[PDB]
């Protein structure tokens, strides 16, 4: 279980943004 690369973490990063992707007002 060695460390991963940025390319992998990035996939998860955006996933977090999708939650509050909607910017309605």
């Amino acid at each position: 279980q060695e460390e991963v690369s940025v390319i992998d973490a990035l996939l998860a990063d955006i996933r977090k943004g999708f939650q509050l992707r909607k910017t309605a007002r």
